[PDB]
């Protein structure tokens, strides 16, 4: 993949990664590639869309930990509000999901 | 573009060049107790780091693991050693779980 142009550490610091652990996963009723996926922080739950239907089933989500972004912009995804993201790694071959190494409290930062 | 105070767009992420990295090596900070110098493989490139997890991880656990790695972040000096860039990981005050794909999947990968 190709270089970028050095940011601030300042650029980072903007985003709010937490690590989420999935908690239900459906298809999206619009959107033949999309999931809608709920994730808890703990004591806060996210509601987030995700293209993720051609790479992992409903199944091997539920229970998941995940990293989001939690401080994203909300966003209308064909009738469905999405409140955030999901970090996965792509190298045209295969999906993968960032997770943290260790189970660690739900809602942890990511620094 | 309107303020958006505490909340951030795509935009804002897609500035960050993150990638999947794998430690080849790991050696103490010569001038810094708690810290190690870690070098990152992307592939056909290398990233040398400095980063504080001695305290968390031992040297030959970090060998071989699957990262994910801030590629494009201005370098640091750190008491004498240039960290090009940072590892990301998990911290609840009582732990720190660095994150890593949930697959091995190729080197350099980029974060999406």
């Amino acid at each position: 993949e190709e270089e970028y142009g050095l940011v601030s550490y300042l650029d980072f610091a903007k985003l709010d990664m937490r690590v989420g652990k999935i908690i239900d996963v459906q298809d999206h009723p619009n959107a033949d590639k999309l999931y809608i996926i709920k994730v808890s922080l703990g004591n806060k739950q996210k509601t987030l869309v995700g293209g993720l239907k051609q790479y992992y089933k409903k199944e091997e989500l539920i229970g998941k930990y995940v990293v989001l972004i939690n401080n994203l912009k909300p966003k209308q995804l064909r009738g469905i509000t999405s409140e955030g993201m999901l970090l996965a790694a792509d190298d045209g071959k295969e999906v993968a999901l960032l997770m943290p190494d260790k189970p660690i409290s739900l809602g942890s930062k990511v620094r």
